[PDB]
């Protein structure tokens, strides 16, 4: 869901981001 997108897209983008 929803948020399901924003906790993995958001884990994800945070980790990628972060190296």
């Amino acid at each position: 869901a929803i948020v399901a997108l924003v906790v993995a897209i958001i884990i994800a983008i945070v980790v990628w981001s972060i190296v």
